[PDB]
């Protein structure tokens, strides 16, 4: 394949043109006053979206040289989306700013590698300052405010998320599905999440979602590994006799048993799924007992009152109404166990919580209580047509991800003012030479970009707004939706720290490497 | 694939051009004085229709940017057709008006999201007013008037529909079929409608209507799911040797059996279709044995006197005269079961009705007896050629859908006067800011469109007609066919409330979302 | 697929151009002085024809808009050909006239739907007048005149058809085959025709005609349905032993026996065909025993002196010289029954004719006598080459269809004067408004077209001929072949009523619907 080679400023200009095009397309959706982007779909209706990485991933350019910058910005946005789940537009605009400054600061005597090192040093200092200034979340009002801010100022989504996390706890399970009505509905379904996926992908019974879903499934628990075929055949016979699916939760399944299960499922049609038993040692036995009590079943392989898998009986297996299994996790939703046994187990765990003072035991008992009690939550998004339902689902997912991020770590000022207050942290750095000084100055100039973009999207002059923000007190910022300078914390314009630091880190790490190029090699287009 | 990105007013202008073209094509058919549209068919004679969604779905534009607006208006029309079954042209014209106003009201300082929120609020207020103004239907004359109005003023269609619903009840089953004479006639045929769609879309054997039509097909039943390939091979062999279609009524069809069926149908040509079994548990078995007696077949998989699917022999399966299957519902009309067993099960059901007094059991038994006794009504339309028969079928289907809608809910003034009287309901709203006020004004101006279009199609000026209507009393409207201001209720120009509110809701919900776009991304054309 | 949309007079002009082209091509063949059309055939010699439907079906235009009008006129011609079997050119010219008038009478204030309604009312009135003016056929001279007029003035064909219907009765069976000589021949073959097709397409033993032909076949009759395989296996054994084809005529054949017959015919090669038993109840038994005595066989399953099927013997099966069976009907020509039973049964049928006086029994006995006595008649068309043989066969088929139509219903004046005398019938109609009056006027102007076209093809001025005709008495018309005004009834220029009313109805029904169009949607041609 013949190739074309470009040298010097021409390649930089072409790649900067590509980066500018992609970032200008992306940045129109930033802020409370941003607008949407319509993307043509080949198989049906066009998709209307406000999500930054969704816009970034859908732009490919005919030119070979601009496509390089487009792909690099796409990489920035995708990394930011995967690591944090939010703040892709901020990463895109920061990447464009850093790339433009780096391209403009290249001369014959300049050393781009030392500029990259200085940029990395400044970014590390800013991240340290951000972590120092962070504060934790303690009240449900903060959760509601975070959810509302992340959902483009929709208060109903924030209230729904806050109520869901009240009902299922701060570490509960929340799932988003498309609805069939005009309003949003929240349903609380009992269940557990034991952080174990399926052993073999042959158990998948659907083509969409890549999950194994069974209804009214039998529960099979074994403390020890399943090796003998005769220890599992009667269970399969019982499951087939009742025409009900079977769920196998043991320590491990060897090759012979797994092959037999796969062959029976593919040929006969038995709905059998085997997963790894969660926990280790004592915790594994405790959690097996927990599911046995919850589903009304029993634990096989235990030393005390040992019950063998060979003489398995229908009454020795628990019943679960619905099972959902994926490659990362699996859930059993509604068991059929007696309430008395569940109450006894809960009381025993509560008593054991007050017996010993240790992090490990207390955390394990709290996890067991949460699994046995909280359950899962499902959110249904309503609307009239598919496009608006999809857009609302995107906003709800972004709000959920941002709320989880703000629960894991602390929160900072929103509206782009968090990065502005970290500029004085760059005054404590001592560059080793001129190039590190150039990099530090590039980062210092770049740190003002998010606030300027948010102000510009609102129809005002960003420079004056940023200058006024920097001259006010530490708690005063700009309210773009209202157009007034207000107390950010009191008005509830707050953002997670994780999203901000992740976006800054990814943008800097990719753009600084991009700005060190001298030669670009691309393939000649074919006919 | 390379993509093209457009910014600002260019994309909006192109999308508006596409929307204007599609809506101008659609709107010529609205009103009693509307005209028809000829759509070319690639496999035969051209199709002449007066139906709005049929015209809308058949317009695709070469330009990539106008096609987005075309697809969005097509989605509006399709949603209106699926939810209500009538009023697609009204939805199309309202959508065009809202889109044009929204595109005209976008400026640098405007916030389209708040405009959309205001539009939604105004639409909700108007819908509440419409629900308040509605009145129910009490006499068959109102039904005849509704059917006549919905059928483009054809009194014979209204009379025949009124007679049919008198004979089979207001909540019966009515079907439309091709006639072989010059006139329309009504016949009563016993049958059942079990309310289930088809498993796979590959079973469609027709080009028009998106349905599955077989004649003189056998019936296969299975209480349990069909999984093994060999459990279904003898039935397929029987269907092939007997050279007649086959119908499978199973709990579910897994991937292997479905793949075998679709490959056999595509390669050999067997007319086989599988649909989901209606009901659950005991009701499921009751309905399956319902249809077993109705067809004279047998129920497979039952615990008592179990009969396997592997040894199926033709007297173990029933026969039906004709099969109608669509994605939502399916029916089998003329079974071949003997009368004695049907009667004996009828008396056992009426006896079971007298055994227990409970809502669930009584409702299930009433549904079963209605299915086994009342039967369906078939309408046959007359004509000399296929084109006029198809046009009359479209009009009769629209009339039936509108009659059902006006039976479920109330009726309002026709001719577009229902929305005009709801304009004062918008004067009690207090917008939160300028943008919500702009949205409310957009909706207020849009509410006059249907009456103006109906008047314009009649060859007069719509503005003067609307102005004179708004200055008259509450019960006075414009008769487009006669050209006189008359009492709508006395003259019988009335519309269902459900159709009006559905059309308005879908039109607003899609057009307001469309009017918030800033960037359009389309794929570059290929060679 | 990209599509093109046209509005207003452009689409109407294009469709009118297409209609004018097709009708101008068709109309040159109308009348006694019409000319022929040569149509290219891709696989051999060109086809020379004078039939209107054949010419219409072979014109396809490159332009997408003219092709719509072409297809509509083709639909008119095909419907007229399928319904009456004659008068396709009249339908084509009437359709063109109505379409042209309707396109000319469209303005801003016009309502085409009311115009269509007025057209339908006018057509109904004209058809009622035509039915009033009809008179029946009573003499062979009228039949000869009808056949001669329909055969383009060929007296030999008329004489042959008159002789054939004299020999085999007015409700006899006449078939046309290719001849191998220079002259036309009529041959009389005894036989019976029971109006029943065969059960399964698998019995076809040829590629041309889609009919099953056996020679020197056995006859098996069963009063009841054949269910047991052992009740039929000896029949195939006897048929294979004598190496003769077998024809089975039973009430019905179940799936098992049909599959066995198909398998044996495909693998072994036995010439067996299954057909349905004609007649219902007593009539079925009477037909079965009549064909049994005609073929010298016996009827199995009769209650009195029951003869079983499992012990079937060669002498129990009738013998027939040859069998012709198709989808719609089947023929048994040369049975081997003894003359004594046939003559005897003739005597008892004649006796029971005079025993009771009832329309049902008298009709059944008359059909039984016709089947047992008349037989069939075959017409062989002679010529030197294939082209002129095909043209003569087309004319003979047209004459046969017209003669059958004139036997079923009455006759009216020919030469297009039948429609002229119905113009005053339109003066008694009172239109509801202006548009219905416009439609009535359109029909009134259209009614003069056939006479004008016939006169125009003769080389004279049609307007003067029509004006002179309307000023003469009721029985005076124009003789286009001789150029004189003569008494049409005396000279034998007469036409069937069915052909005229069918052509008028079809042409009006399609053209009036066509004239209401406003928008035309066509696909962009692909390179
Ligand atoms: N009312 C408001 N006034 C000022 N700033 C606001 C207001 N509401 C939100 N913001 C800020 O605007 C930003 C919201 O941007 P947005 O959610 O569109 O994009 P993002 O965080 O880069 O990621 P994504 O596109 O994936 O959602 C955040 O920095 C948030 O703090
Ligand atoms: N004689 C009449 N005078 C005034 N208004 C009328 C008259 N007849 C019908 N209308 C009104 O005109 C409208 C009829 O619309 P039309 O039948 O063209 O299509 P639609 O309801 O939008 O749906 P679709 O095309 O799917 O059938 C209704 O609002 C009806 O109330
Ligand atoms: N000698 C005649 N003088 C005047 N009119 C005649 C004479 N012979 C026949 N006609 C009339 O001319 C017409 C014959 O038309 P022609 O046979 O060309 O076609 P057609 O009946 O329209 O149908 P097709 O083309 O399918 O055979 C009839 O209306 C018939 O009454
Ligand atoms: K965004
Ligand atoms: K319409
Ligand atoms: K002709
Ligand atoms: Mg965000
Ligand atoms: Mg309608
Ligand atoms: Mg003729």
């Amino acid at each position: 394949a013949a190739k074309d080679v470009k040298f010097g400023a021409d390649a930089r200009a072409l790649m900067l043109q590509g980066v500018d095009l992609l970032a200008d397309a992306v940045a129109v959706t930033m802020g409370p006053k941003g607008r949407t982007v319509i993307i043509e779909q080949s198989w049906g209706s066009p998709k209307v979206t406000k999500d930054g990485v969704t816009v970034a991933k859908s732009i490919d350019l005919k030119d070979k040289y601009k496509n390089i910058g487009a792909k690099l910005i796409q990489d920035v946005a995708n990394n930011t989306n995967e690591e944090a789940g939010d703040g892709t537009t901020t990463a895109t605009v920061l990447a464009r700013s850093i790339a433009k400054e780096g391209f403009e600061k290249i001369s014959k005597g300049a050393n781009p590698v030392e500029i990259r090192r200085g940029v990395m040093l400044a970014v590390d200092a800013v991240i340290a300052e951000l972590k120092k200034q962070s504060k934790p979340v303690t009240t449900p009002e903060e959760i509601a405010q975070v959810a509302t801010i992340s959902a483009n100022g929709d208060k109903e989504i924030g209230n729904i998320i806050s109520d869901a996390m009240k009902k299922v706890g701060r570490k509960g399970v929340i799932t988003v599905k498309d609805g069939k009505t005009l309003n949003d509905e929240l349903e609380i379904i009992e269940g557990m999440k034991f952080d174990r996926g399926y052993i073999s992908p042959y158990f998948i019974n659907t083509s969409k979602g890549q999950k194994c879903e069974f209804q009214d499934a039998y529960v099979l628990l074994s403390e020890k590994k399943i090796s003998s075929i005769q220890s599992i055949v009667p269970a399969l016979e019982i499951a087939n006799a009742h025409r009900k699916p079977l769920v196998i939760i043991a320590e491990d399944v060897d090759g012979e048993a797994l092959s037999t299960l796969v062959l029976n499922r593919l040929k006969v049609g038995l709905q059998v799924v085997a997963v790894k038993a969660p926990g280790f040692g004592d915790n594994r036995k405790n959690q097996l007992k927990d599911m046995a009590i919850a589903t009304g079943g029993a634990v096989f392989g235990e030393e005390g009152l040992t019950l063998n898998l060979e003489d398995v009986q229908p009454h020795d297996l628990g019943k679960v109404g619905e099972v959902i299994v994926t490659k990362d996790d699996a859930m059993l939703l509604k068991g059929k166990g007696d309430k008395a046994q569940i109450e006894k187990r809960i009381q025993e765990i509560i008593e054991q919580l007050d017996v010993t003072t240790s992090e490990y035991e207390k955390e394990k008992l709290n996890e067991r209580l949460a699994k046995l009690s909280d359950g899962v939550a499902v959110l249904k998004v309503g609307g009239t047509s598919d496009v608006e339902v999809n857009e609302k689902k995107d906003r709800v997912t972004d709000a959920l991800n941002a709320t989880r991020a703000a629960v894991e770590e602390g929160i900072v000022l929103g509206g782009g003012c968090a990065l502005l207050r970290c500029i004085p942290a760059l005054d404590s750095l001592t560059p080793a030479n001129e190039d590190q000084k150039i990099g530090i100055e590039i980062i210092k100039r770049t740190l003002k970009i998010p606030a300027m973009t948010i102000a510009k999207n609102a129809g005002v002059e960003g420079s004056l707004i940023v200058e006024k923000i920097m001259q006010s007190s530490s708690e005063v910022g700009y309210d773009a939706m209202a157009g007034d300078f207000v107390n950010m914390v009191e008005k509830g314009i707050i953002d997670p720290t994780k999203v901000v630091r992740t976006a800054l880190l990814d943008a800097a790490g990719v753009a600084s490497l991009l700005t060190t190029a001298e030669v670009v090699v691309t393939e000649i287009p074919k006919e």
